[PDB]
C-alpha cells in the first residue's frame, strides 16, 4: 500500500550483537561528519526476549573499554573465575578430578564475565544514543525482500550500487513463536529453527496489505541477520558444514543444589547420560547447558531437568526459578566469502555458527563489525581508501575458519561419553578434554589472534625485533604506565579510545641521554615538517592528535624528566597532558618493566603504528619516518586542506 | 496564611552532604519498615551544580562502596595521585623541591579522588530514590522558623517531643547560587542530566504554596544546614574557635599554564605573594586555592603573582569562591538525643586537606545506623548517647590539625635557617605527610562506650582488628568459584551487624572441633542469631556471620563447614579463604588482620563498619553480653536452629 524511495550510506540487516556493534562504531563517523545516513533494521519486536548470549571475553571486554562500555558492563556480570573438571570415577560416581582458570593469567588486563545479553544491548544502545546524538535507532520491525547489486558501480564513490527493498511488517509478524511454553524462551532465536521457518514466520501474510514498501538506495550494506542469514543465501554465499544429532538443553535458572560448584563454571562428563557445563551468572542465576526431527514442542525444560537430574548423580538438582531457556543441535557452519564487491559484507552469525561451549558467537560477531566498522567509516568520511575494506575478509574469514576448527573438536569432546578405563577407545580421554579446554582458552579470549599481512598490516617494513612483544598484527597490549602529568598509575591500554584514529606510540626510551634525546627531537621535527603524516593527514586548523594521536611512553622516572624536555608541541601538545607517560616506579605499585613486558628496548626505545582497532600495524625506530609515511600513504586520503608544517612556537616557553 | 500540620519520625533540615547521607542510610530502615516518615528540606530551590566541597577520602570511599556508591563516583573523579611541593630559592624563586603521595601506601584498597559536590548529590540523590523506592524526597525551598522542645518527654518512645515549623517558600524567595545549572549542549539526555536539569527548577513539594506554614511534630531532627546552622543557633550551642585575617580565593578552572605540575596536587608557598594549592580535577578541570592580597580577576591576578614565573591563565571558568581561614567546633550535637546536629553545622575549617564534605557524611552515617535501629524497634535508644561520643571527639580533632595546617600553608616560607617568622617548609611537609594519616578517615579510633567493647575483648587474638577501628578489608578468595576479592565490599551497609568467624586451619580437627562448637552456639535456642532474628526471617538478616578461612579451597569444602550456621541455604557469600588463586598470589590476609593462621578468632563488626569486638570461638558469653547491652529482642524469636542440614542430601 505505501510505496517509498530514499538513499542511505549504510544499512545495517539485524540488530543483534554484530548489528550494534556496527551501529556503535558507525556512530562516531555520523557525529563527525552528519550527512551520513546510517540505518539499522531488525525484522523482530522486542516483545519476546530477542537474545541468548551472555559471555564476553578478554579481547571483547578491552574493545568494549575503548569504546566507553566495559565498566558499566562490568558493574553486573561475573566473573566465573574457575572451571571446575568433574568425571566419573571407578564406580561411576562424579568427582572433581580438576581445576583450571577461567582466564589465562597474564593473558590480558580483563577476565571472562558473564551477563545477560540484554543488558549488553542496552548499553551499546545507551553509547549509540550518546555517540550518534539519538539520529541512529534500530528500525522495527523491517524485512529485507529484494536486494540487487550494480558491480558496474562498484568502484564509484558517489553510486548506490546497492537497492534494498524494505517491507514494513506488522507487529504479528515480528513476533517470533514460543511453542506453547509459559517461561521466557528463546527456542524462536534458538538454531533449531529452520531458516525457512525463520522466513515464513515474518512474511506479509495472506490478508497482505504490506504497510509500505521502501526502496533504498545504499551506498553499503552489512547483513547481521544471524545464523539463516537471508542476505547471505541472497549473496550465494555457500557455507561449509554439517549438524551432528547431539542435542543440548539450556537453562538460566537459580538453582537449589548440593553440588559443590554449583558457582563455579563447570565441566561434568557423566558415565552414560551425557554432559554439563554450568556457567554461574549474576544475580543468583546460574546457566546450565545440559546435554540430551526434535518436536520444539515436546522440547520442554521439565525433559532438561530430568536429563541434568541423572547427569548431577549422585548430587541434587533443583530449579527455585526459571527465567529462560533453549535447545540447540551442535554443529559447525562457515562461509568462504564475507564480502560481495566490497560492497554487501556479512558479519556475525550470518558468517560462522557453532556450539556455545566457549561462548564465542556474540564475541566473535561483535570483533567482526568492530573490524569492519573503522574501515567502512574512514573511507565513508573521505578519509581512507576503498581498498582498505578488501582487509575485512582477509582478516576476519580465516579467523572464523579457526573458530569452526577449534570448536569442531571441543563440542565433539564435550559431548562424547567419557573413557570407562583406557582400553575404551570410542570415550573421551579426561586428560585430553583437559588439554583442550586449556589450549581452548587461549584461543576463546580472542587475544591471540594475528592477522596476515595486508594493506593495513605491514610486516615486511617492519623491524619486528625493536618491539618483540608488540608483533605486527596482533592487538597491541595494554600495560600499566604512569602518567607522567601527576603521576596516576594506569593501564596504557585505556588510552587507546576507539573513535577512528591510527596511534603513533612513540617510545622515547632513556629520554635523559644527550644522544636519545637528539633522536627524539630529530623524530619530533619530523613530525613538525610539512610532509609528515601528521601534517599531511590533519585538516587545515583541525588539532594535530585528531588524525594520527601521538603518543610518547618513555623509561625514566618522572622525577628525572619533565614533561617540557620533550618537544612542545609535536609530543607534548598545548596545555594537554594525556600524551607523555612513563615506565617507572610509583606511589602504590612498583617499575611495572612495561617497556619489558612490550619487548623494546629500554634505552632506545622504538615507535610502533597501531590501528583504529587497537591492532599493531607497524614497528620501526625513530628514524624510520619513510616506513611510516609508507604505511599511511596506501591507506588514508589527504584532506583538500592539510594543516602542513608544524607554526606554534613552544608553548612551555612562550611568555603571555 | 495556608496553615498545616502533620507528623514525621525524622525531619532532616539541611540536603547537602551531610544531609544527604542521613537520609540514605534512613532509607533502608523506611524500606524495612515503610511506616516511618522520614523527611529532608532545604531552603534552596534547587541542589548544588557546581564547585563547594570535591574531595572524598579514603574511609569515605569505602563507607561509599559499602552503600553502593563509590564505583559510580569513581567512575567521574579524579585522583590527584601525588602532592609537589614548591617553595621559594634563595634568589625567590618557585622550584620544586619535593613530591610525596596524595594517598599513603598501604592505608586503604581506595585512593582519595575528588569530583564537586553536584555530581555527588546527585549520586546520593539517585541512590535515596532508588532504596526508598521514591518515597524520600528533598523538600525545598523550605526553611524552619521555629523549633520547640520539650525535655520532659526525651525517653518516651510514643512522643514528639520535637515540633518544628516551616515555612514553603517562594522561588524569588530562595537565594540561588551563582554556578548554577547549566543546560548540556545538544539533544542527549542521561539521566544524571534530566534529573540535574529538573532539580534545577524552583518547586515546592506538590499543594504546597509559598506562604504555607506547617507546624511538623518529630520524634528525632537532623540539623545539617551548615556552617551557619539555625539549627545550632537555635539550641544555643556556641560555636567556639576564631577567625584568621588569612584571606583566600577559589577559581575551578580549564587553566593555561606552562606550570610543569598543572595537573598535580601541589602545594606552592611564594616568597612574599602568599600560598596556592592546586587541585586537579575531573573532565580537565583544575581547583586553584589561591591566598588574597572578590572577584576572579582579583583572585586570577594574585595567582599569577604566586605561580611567578610561570605562565597562568584561565580558558575557561566553573566556579569561584572566597573564605577566611578560621577554625570553629561545637562541644554538644545533641540535645535530649532528640535534635542532632551534624556536619558544617558542628565544625568548620580550611579547606587545605578537604574536610568538610568527607567529615560531615562520616557523621551522619554514624548517626544514621544508630537512629535507625531504634526507630525500627531493633535498638535501645541509649546507643543514640555514642553519635556525640564518637563524633565531636573526632571534630576536635580535625579543627586542631586543621587549626596548625591552615596557618602553615598561609605563612611567607622562611628565607633562611635563621627566618623564625617564616614557615619552615620542612615543618610543612612534615605536617603534610602527618596530616594524610589523619586526613584519610581511616584512623579514628573510638573510645570504649555502649557499642564499642574494648575491655570483654582479648584485643592479641586479632592485633590489625583493633576495638574501635574501621574494620579493614583485605583480598580473600570467595570459596564457592575462587573469584578473588576485597572483603570490605561484602560488608553492605544495610543495618546489619556482622561476626566475622576466622575458622583458621579447618582442616585440622582439633580446629574443627571449636568451629562446630560455635555453629551449635549459633545454632542454640538462645543465642545472639536466635533471640535477634524475628521469626521467619532470614538468619543472616540482623547478625551477618560471615567464614573466612585460611585453608586452600582445593582442601576443604564449603559444605564441610557447619550447616546452615556458617554454610547458609544455598547462598554463596558466606565462606572465604585466605588462600592462594589463579591471578594473585596468597594474599596474606590473615596476617594483615594480625590474626592466627590456625587458631583463628571472632570479630564483631558494627552496622557502620567499626570493629566492635574480638574474642575466640569459645568466647559466645561475651558476644551474647555484647549483643544485649545493644539490640532490642524481637517480639517473636527466630529460636533454635530447626532446619537439617542442606548439603547432605
Ligand atoms: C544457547 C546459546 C548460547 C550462547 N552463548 C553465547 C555466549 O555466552 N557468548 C557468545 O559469544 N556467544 C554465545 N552464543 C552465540 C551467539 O548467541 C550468536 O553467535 C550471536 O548472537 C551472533 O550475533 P549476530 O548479531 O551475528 O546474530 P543474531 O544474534 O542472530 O542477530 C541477528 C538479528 O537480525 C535479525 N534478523 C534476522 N533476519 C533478519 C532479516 N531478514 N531482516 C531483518 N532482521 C533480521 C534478528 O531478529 C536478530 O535480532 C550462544 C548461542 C546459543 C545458541
Ligand atoms: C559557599 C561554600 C563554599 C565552599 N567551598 C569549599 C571549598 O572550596 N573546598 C572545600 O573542601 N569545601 C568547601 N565547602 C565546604 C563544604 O561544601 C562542606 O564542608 C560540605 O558540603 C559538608 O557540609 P554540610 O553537608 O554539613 O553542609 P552544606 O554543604 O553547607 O549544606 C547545608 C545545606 O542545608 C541548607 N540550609 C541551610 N540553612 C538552612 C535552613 N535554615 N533550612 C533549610 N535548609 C538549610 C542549604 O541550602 C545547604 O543545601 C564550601 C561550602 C560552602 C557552603
Amino acid at each position: 500500500t505505501k510505496y517509498s524511495e530514499s538513499y542511505c550510506d549504510v544499512l545495517i540487516v539485524g540488530a543483534g550483537p554484530a548489528g550494534l556493534m556496527a551501529a556503535r562504531v558507525l556512530s562516531e563517523y555520523v557525529r563527525q561528519k552528519p550527512d551520513l545516513k546510517v540505518r539499522i533494521i531488525d525484522k523482530r519486536s522486542t516483545k519476546v526476549y530477542n537474545g541468548q548470549a551472555d559471555g564476553l571475553q578478554c579481547r571483547t571486554l578491552e574493545s568494549l573499554k575503548n569504546l566507553g562500555l566495559a565498566d558499566k558492563i562490568l558493574s553486573e556480570a561475573n566473573d566465573m573465575s574457575t572451571i571446575a573438571l568433574y568425571n566419573p570415577d571407578e564406580n561411576g560416581h562424579i568427582r572433581r578430578t580438576d581445576r583450571i582458570p577461567d582466564t589465562l593469567p597474564g593473558i590480558s588486563r580483563y577476565h571472562q564475565v558473564v551477563l545477560h545479553q540484554g543488558r549488553i544491548e542496552r548499553h551499546i544502545l545507551d553509547s549509540i544514543a550518546e555517540i550518534s546524538d539519538t539520529r541512529i535507532k534500530v528500525e522495527r520491525p523491517l524485512i529485507p525482500e529484494k536486494m540487487e547489486i550494480d558491480s558496474s558501480k562498484a568502484e564509484d564513490p558517489e553510486a548506490y550500487p546497492v537497492t534494498m527493498t524494505l517491507r514494513y511488517m506488522s507487529d504479528h509478524e515480528s513476533t517470533p513463536l514460543q511453542f506453547g511454553h509459559k517461561t521466557e524462551n528463546s527456542l524462536f532465536h534458538s538454531n533449531l529453527q529452520t531458516q525457512e521457518e525463520e522466513d515464513a514466520n515474518y512474511r506479509l501474510p495472506e490478508g497482505k496489505e504490506a504497510g509500505e514498501i521502501e526502496t533504498v538506495h545504499c551506498k553499503y550494506v552489512i547483513g547481521c541477520d544471524g545464523g539463516h542469514s537471508w542476505v547471505r543465501r541472497t549473496l550465494g554465499f555457500e557455507m561449509i558444514g554439517e549438524q551432528t544429532d547431539y542435542i543440548w538443553g539450556v537453562l538460566d535458572a537459580v538453582p537449589a543444589s548440593n553440588f559443590p560448584d554449583i558457582r563455579s563454571r563447570c565441566a561434568i562428563h557423566s558415565a552414560e547420560s551425557g554432559s554439563i557445563m554450568i556457567i554461574p551468572r549474576e544475580n543468583n542465576l546460574v546457566r546450565f547447558y545440559v546435554q540430551l526431527r526434535v518436536d520444539r514442542t515436546k522440547f520442554t525444560p521439565e525433559v532438561v531437568i530430568a536429563n541434568a537430574k541423572k547427569i548431577f548423580h549422585p548430587y541434587t538438582f533443583d530449579v527455585q526459578q526459571l527465567d529462560w531457556f533453549t535447545a540447540y543441535h551442535i554443529g559447525q557452519r562457515v562461509t568462504e566469502k564475507f564480502s560481495k564487491d566490497e560492497r554487501v559484507f556479512i558479519a556475525g552469525d550470518a558468517c560462522h555458527t557453532h556450539s556455545p561451549k566457549a561462548g564465542q558467537g556474540m564475541n566473535t560477531s561483535m570483533m567482526d563489525t568492530y573490524n569492519l566498522g573503522w574501515k567502512l567509516g574512514l573511507v565513508l568520511t573521505g578519509r581512507a581508501k576503498r581498498d582498505i575494506l578488501k582487509t575485512y575478509e582477509e582478516e576476519r574469514h580465516a579467523f572464523a575458519q579457526a573458530l569452526i576448527d577449534f570448536d569442531h573438536q571441543f563440542s565433539r569432546l564435550f559431548s562424547g561419553r567419557p573413557a570407562k578405563d583406557v582400553a575404551d577407545e570410542m570415550g573421551v580421554s579426561m586428560d585430553v578434554f583437559k588439554e583442550a579446554f586449556v589450549k581452548g582458552n587461549e584461543f576463546a579470549s580472542g587475544t591471540a589472534i594475528n592477522y596476515d599481512e595486508n594493506l593495513v598490516t605491514d610486516k615486511k617494513s617492519s623491524k619486528q625485533e625493536l618491539a618483540k612483544n608488540c608483533v605486527v598484527g596482533t592487538r597491541f597490549k595494554s600495560q600499566p604506565v604512569v602518567r607522567h602529568s601527576e603521576g596516576l598509575w594506569m593501564h596504557f591500554g585505556d588510552r587507546l579510545v576507539t573513535d577512528g584514529r591510527f596511534r603513533i606510540i612513540v617510545f622515547a626510551g632513556k629520554a635523559t641521554d644527550a644522544t636519545q634525546m637528539s633522536r627524539i627531537k630529530k623524530f619530533s621535527a619530523y613530525l613538525d615538517s610539512e610532509n609528515s603524516v601528521i601534517s599531511l593527514y590533519t585538516p587545515k586548523v583541525s588539532d594535530r592528535n585528531s588524525r594520527i594521536d601521538v603518543i610518547t611512553i618513555h623509561s625514566c622516572h618522572r622525577d628525572d624528566i619533565e614533561m617540557h624536555d620533550f618537544p612542545a608541541p609535536a609530543l607534548h601538545p598545548k596545555w594537554q597532558y594525556d600524551f607523555i607517560y612513563a615506565d617507572c616506579d610509583s606511589w602504590h605499585h612498583p617499575h611495572p618493566k612495561s617497556y619489558q613486558a612490550w619487548g623494546v628496548d629500554e634505552t632506545k626505545g622504538a615507535v610502533v603504528v597501531v590501528r583504529p582497532d587497537g591492532y599493531t600495524s607497524l614497528v620501526t625506530d625513530l628514524e624510520g619516518t619513510a616506513e611510516i609515511d609508507r604505511y599511511f600513504s596506501g591507506i588514508l586520503v589527504e584532506p583538500k586542506e592539510k594543516s602542513g608544517a608544524q607554526t606554534e612556537a613552544d608553548w612551555t616557553k612562550s611568555t603571555a
